[PDB]
C-alpha cells in the first residue's frame, strides 16, 4: 500500500524501516538498467526492460565491481568504505527512502558516492538515508555507477568501450528519478543532485554536460569539482591507459575490436589486479579510469565550458574539509603511519611533494616546495608533515574547487560555500590527519543523531543544523530559513564562506586565497612557460 | 713636525683640527695618482710623479666628476650626498686623520665611499673621519675613485678605455697607504678597508681580486656586496653601453679607437648629460658604467670564485639597514613622495616591481609579486608600499649580501654580520622611509658625539658601541673585547647576528632566509628556463 508503488517499468515493494524511534519507508535495491554484463561490459547502459510481478526493493543491491582496500584489514576506519555487499558488474540500482506518512510531492535528493571513479558503494553505512529523509521530511535516493575500467575505459571512437558510461549511468538513474519519483511523493522539478569526492566532481560533470542538465534542479558538491586535476582525462590519456591495459592482460592490440573482445573475455578481479599499472606516474590521489574530455558528455575543454557560461544556471553549495590530503599521503607517501605521529624527515617531504604532483617538472617541484616550506624551521617534522597535508588537499580538492566557485558565480543564480572543520570525538584516525577528506559526511546523513555511536551533544546540534541546511537550500535554493545568523550568499566580489563546527557560525572571506592563487594562475603558467 | 711629513712622493704638511675639546692632526687632499685627464681619460691610473716642496694638505680635494642631484634643490637629505667641493677629473686624492700625539704603529681603516659607481665624494660631512680617528686612535684614511664612465666605461680588448678603471683607483691608493701609511704612524699589515654600498661592493671586489689582496688585511661591508645585481656588468653589456654613448653623443662608431677619441674629446659634463640613457630598461636601483667581469681584474665569474674560494681568506664584519630600498623607489618609482604616506594602488605596485626587476620576463614578474603580496589583503596601499620597498631591498642589497656571506664563511677566517635597524631622532625623511640606505654611516663615523647635532643620549651610545665594534675588528679581527654581551661569529651552521639599536643586543639566525631562498635560488633558476 504505503510500501507498494507501480512504476514506469512494474512494481515495486519497499520496507518499513525504524528511524529514531519512529518508522519511515525503504525501497532498496531498485534496477534503473539493464545488467551491463556480458557484450555489455564497457558499453553505454540501456533502459531496464519492464518486469512483471513485483519487485522485492526490501535488501541492499550488489555492489559494483571494484578494487578492495586491504591496508589496514579489519580497522573500521578503512573497512567503512569498502563494498559491504558482494560485488557484481549486475550492480546497476538505486534506493529510496520515503517519509511515512507519503507526503504528495517533496523535495528529492539524489546521492552520488565518491571513491576516485574506482570504488564506491551506494550501500555504506554513513550513506543511509534514512536519519535524513525522516528529519527533514525529503525523499532521498541513492544511485549506483560503474567504476574502473568498467566505468571508464575509454578508446574514442568505438562504441563499444566509449569512455564516460559510468557517468551515463549516473545520469540514467536520474532519468529514472525524473520519470518515476513522483509516484514515491517526490517533485521532480525539484531534485537536487548532491555527491562527496568524485561524487562531488561527478555533479559538477552533469552540470557542464548539456546532456544532463534538464534532469535536475540544483546541486551540492561536497569536497570534490569536476575540473580536479585526478577527475579527468585526454581521449589520447584514456586510449593509452586502456591499450596498457590489454598490454597487461596479454590482449591482441591490433584494432579497438579486437582489444574490447579480449578484455570482455577476462573475469573482473583479473581486470582489477592490474588496473594499478596503467598510471603514468609514480602518484598519489590519482585513479586510472576516469571520465574523458571526449566531444560528447563534455562538448569542450572544461575551462572553456567555465569560461563561457556554457553550463546549467542554478543554485550551487559546495565546500571542503580542513585536511582533505591527510589520508592519500597515509596510503601512499614515505614516512607516514596510521599509528604514529608522522614527523615528516626533509627526505620525505621531498618525496612526497614528486609524488603529489607527478606532472611537474623539476622547477615546479622546487615552486611548490619554496610555498611550503618554512626556511627558518625546515627540519620540523610537523610542519613538514602538515605542509605535504595542505599540499594534497589544496592542489587536488581546495584550489580546483574555488576555480570552479568564482567561475560559476559569473554566471549562476547563487553560491554558497561552506569549510568544514570540526574533528569528530569519536575518530578513529590519529589526530594528525585532522579533518579528513569524507568525515563530513557521517554529518550530512545524520549519524550523530544516533545515541549508540556515542557522539557528543553538540555534534548531534552540528549534525541537525547541516542537515537542514542542505534540505532547505535542496527546497529553496537557499540554505537559510527565513527569520532567525544567516548564511551569505557567495558573491564574485565578496567571497564570503562560513565554517562549520560546533561553535557559532562564523563569515569568512577568501577561502585559502593566497596558496590557490599559486595553484591556480602561477604553477600553472609556469608549467605551461617550462 | 707632527704636521710635516716626508713620504715617498714629496713631503706634506697637514692641520690640527679641533675634535670634541681635543685636536687631531689632519692631513687633506693627498695626491696618488697622476691626473687622469687629456689622454689619460678613461685609462688605467699611474702613480702620482713625486713632487718637490711641500704639499699643502690642510684643504679638501676636488670631487669627481659626477651626474648631480638636484630633485630635491636645497633638501638636506639629499644634498647631503652631492659633491660639496668643486668637480673635476684631476681628483684622485686622499684624506689621513691621525691622532695627536702620533701613535708608534696603529691600526689603519681606509674608506671607500659609495654612491652606485656614479657618484660620491671623500669629503661629505658624514665621512669626516676625526670622531673615529680621535675616539678609537686608528689611523683613519678615505680613498677617491673615477666614478661614471671616467672610472667604468669598458672597451673590453682595448688598452685605452679597459675599463674597472675606478677599481684600479681604489687600488693604487690602497698601494700608496702599504707603501706610505707608516710614516703617519699606521700599520701596513694591519689595514681595514671599509665601504658602503658602491663602497661596499668595492670591498668584497678587492677581497676577490688577485691584483688587490695584498694590500690589505680586513674588511666591512656595510649594505654592499660584490655580487649585487647592479654593481657589475658583462664585457658585452659595458661595449654595448659604451657604443650606445657615442651614440648619443654622435662619435663616430665604426672602432673603438675613433669612439675613444670622440668621447675624449668631450667636456665632462657633455658624457654625464647623457649617462643615464645608456641603461637597458626602465629601472631604478640600476647604473649606467660599473665593473666589468674582465678576466682581469675578476679572473673568472664572481659565483665560481665564490664557489671555490677563490679570495682573501681573513675576518670580516658586515650587515644591512632594515629599510635598503626605500629611498630608491622615492627616486624613480610612480605613487612614492617625500611629504606623504606613499601607500601605493595596486597598479603602482605591479608597475614598481616591473621597475624593480627590470631583467625579469613576465612568469619573473608574477613571482615576484605573488612572493611579496597579501593576497587576502590586495589593497592595502601600505602593505603595498612596504612590500615594494621590502622588494628592492632583498634583491639589491639583503639577499646578495646574504649570499656572499654565506659562500665567503666555508673558507673565511671569521664572519661577523649585523641588522642595523635604528631610526634617528632627527631625521629629515618621512616615516614609511624607515631605516634608510646609508643612515648608518653617521654612526659609524661618530656625528651623535657632536652636541649641536641634536641626537639622544642613547644615540651618542650605540655610535660609541659601534665605532668601538668597528675598530676592535680592525685591530684584532674581533668586534669584541675579551672581557665584558658579546656579538657572536656567524656560522655556516647556526648563521648568528645580532641587531644594531639602541636597546640591548639581541641574537638572530638566518637574516631573511626566507625571501633570500627566493630571490638567491628559486628565481634564478626561473628567470633561466625556457
Ligand atoms: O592505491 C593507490 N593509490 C591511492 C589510493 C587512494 C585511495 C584509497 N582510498 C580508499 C577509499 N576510502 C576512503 C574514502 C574516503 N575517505 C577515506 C578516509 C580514510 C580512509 C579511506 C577513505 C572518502 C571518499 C570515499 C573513499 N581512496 N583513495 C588515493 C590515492 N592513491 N596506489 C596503488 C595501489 C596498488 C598498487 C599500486 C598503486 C600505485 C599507484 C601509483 C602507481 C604505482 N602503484 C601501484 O602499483
Ligand atoms: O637617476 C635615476 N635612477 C636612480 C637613481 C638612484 C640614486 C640616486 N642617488 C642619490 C645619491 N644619494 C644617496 C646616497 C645614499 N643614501 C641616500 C638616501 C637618501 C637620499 C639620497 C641618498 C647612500 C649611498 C650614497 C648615496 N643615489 N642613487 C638610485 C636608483 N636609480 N634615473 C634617471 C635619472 C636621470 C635620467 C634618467 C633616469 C632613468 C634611468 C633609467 C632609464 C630612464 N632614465 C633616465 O632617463
Ligand atoms: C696652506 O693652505 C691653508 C688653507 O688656505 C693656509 O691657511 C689659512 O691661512 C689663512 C691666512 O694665511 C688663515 O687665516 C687660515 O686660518 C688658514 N686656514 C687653515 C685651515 O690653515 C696656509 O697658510 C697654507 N700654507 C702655505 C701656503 O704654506
Ligand atoms: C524479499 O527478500 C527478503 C530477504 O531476501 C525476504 O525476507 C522477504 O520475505 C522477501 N519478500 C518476498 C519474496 O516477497
Ligand atoms: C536569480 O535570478 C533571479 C531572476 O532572474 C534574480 O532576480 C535574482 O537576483 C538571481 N539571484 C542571484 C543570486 O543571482
Ligand atoms: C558507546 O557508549 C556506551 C556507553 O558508555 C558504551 O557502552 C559503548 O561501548 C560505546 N561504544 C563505542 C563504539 O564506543
Ligand atoms: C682562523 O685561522 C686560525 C689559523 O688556522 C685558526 O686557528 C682559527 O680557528 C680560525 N678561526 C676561525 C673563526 O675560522
Ligand atoms: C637643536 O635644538 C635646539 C633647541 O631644541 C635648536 O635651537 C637648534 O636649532 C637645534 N639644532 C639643529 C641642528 O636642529
Ligand atoms: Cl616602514
Amino acid at each position: 500500500s504505503e510500501l507498494l508503488v507501480n512504476t514506469k517499468s512494474g512494481k515495486v515493494m519497499g520496507t518499513r524501516v525504524p528511524v529514531l524511534s519512529s518508522h519511515i519507508s525503504a525501497f532498496l535495491g531498485i534496477p534503473f538498467a539493464e545488467p551491463p554484463v556480458g557484450n555489455m561490459r564497457f558499453r553505454r547502459p540501456e533502459p531496464k526492460k519492464p518486469w512483471s510481478g513485483v519487485w522485492n526493493a526490501s535488501t541492499y543491491p550488489n555492489n559494483c565491481q571494484q578494487y578492495v582496500d586491504e591496508q589496514f584489514p579489519g580497522f573500521s576506519g578503512s573497512e567503512m568504505w569498502n563494498p559491504n555487499r558482494e560485488m557484481s558488474e549486475d550492480c546497476l540500482y538505486l534506493n529510496i527512502w520515503v517519509p511515512s506518512p507519503r507526503p504528495k510531492s517533496t523535495t528529492v535528493m539524489v546521492w552520488i558516492y565518491g571513491g576516485g571513479f574506482y570504488s564506491g558503494s551506494s550501500t555504506l553505512d554513513v550513506y543511509n538515508g534514512k536519519y535524513l529523509a525522516y528529519t527533514e521530511e525529503v525523499v532521498l535516493v541513492s544511485l549506483s555507477y560503474r567504476v574502473g575500467a568498467f566505468g571508464f575505459l575509454a578508446l574514442h571512437g568505438s562504441q563499444e568501450a566509449p569512455g564516460n558510461v559510468g557517468l551515463l549511468d549516473q545520469r540514467m538513474a536520474l532519468q529514472w528519478v525524473h520519470d518515476n519519483i513522483q509516484f514515491f511523493g517526490g517533485d521532480p522539478k525539484t531534485v537536487t543532485i548532491f555527491g562527496e569526492s568524485a561524487g562531488g566532481a561527478s555533479v559538477g560533470m552533469h552540470i557542464l554536460s548539456p546532456g544532463s542538465r534538464d534532469l535536475f534542479r540544483r546541486a551540492i558538491l561536497q569536497s570534490g569539482s569536476p575540473n580536479c586535476p585526478w577527475a579527468s582525462v585526454s581521449v589520447a590519456e584514456g586510449r593509452r591507459r586502456a591499450v596498457e591495459l590489454g598490454r597487461n592482460l596479454n590482449c591482441n592490440l591490433n584494432s579497438d575490436e579486437e582489444l574490447i573482445h579480449c578484455l570482455r573475455e577476462k573475469k573482473p578481479q583479473e581486470l582489477i589486479d592490474v588496473e594499478w599499472n596503467v598510471l603514468p606516474f609514480d602518484s598519489i590521489f590519482r585513479f586510472s579510469f576516469v571520465p574523458v574530455i571526449d566531444g560528447e558528455f563534455f562538448p569542450t575543454s572544461l575551462e572553456s565550458m567555465l569560461n563561457s557560461g556554457n553550463f546549467k544556471k542554478t543554485q550551487i553549495l559546495l565546500g571542503v574539509n580542513k585536511d582533505e590530503g591527510s589520508f592519500f599521503l597515509l596510503y601512499g607517501a614515505p614516512g607516514f603511519s596510521k599509528d604514529s605521529e608522522s614527523k615528516i624527515s626533509r627526505e620525505d617531504f621531498m618525496s612526497g611533494v614528486k609524488l603529489s604532483v607527478p606532472h611537474a617538472n623539476d622547477l615546479g617541484l622546487d615552486a611548490v616546495t619554496l610555498q611550503y616550506t618554512d626556511w627558518m624551521d625546515d627540519n620540523n617534522g610537523i610542519k613538514n608533515r602538515d605542509g605535504l597535508d595542505d599540499i594534497v588537499g589544496d592542489h587536488n580538492v581546495i584550489c580546483p574547487l574555488m576555480h570552479f566557485v568564482n567561475k560559476y558565480t559569473k554566471f549562476g543564480n547563487g553560491t554558497y560555500l561552506y569549510f568544514f572543520n570540526h574533528r569528530a570525538s569519536n575518530l578513529v584516525w590519529p589526530e594528525w590527519m585532522g579533518v579528513i577528506h569524507g568525515y563530513e559526511i557521517e554529518f550530512v546523513f545524520g549519524l550523530p543523531l544516533v545515541k549508540e555511536l556515542n557522539y557528543t551533544a553538540e555534534e548531534e546540534a552540528l549534525s541537525r543544523r547541516i542537515m537542514h541546511y542542505w534540505a532547505t537550500f535542496a527546497k529553496t535554493g537557499n540554505p537559510n530559513e527565513p527569520h532567525s545568523s544567516k548564511w551569505p550568499l557567495f558573491t564574485t566580489k565578496e567571497q564570503k564562506f562560513i565554517d562549520l563546527n560546533t561553535e557559532p557560525m562564523k563569515v569568512h572571506q577568501r577561502l585559502r586565497v593566497q596558496m590557490c592563487v599559486f595553484w591556480n594562475q602561477f604553477l600553472p603558467k609556469l608549467l605551461n612557460a617550462t
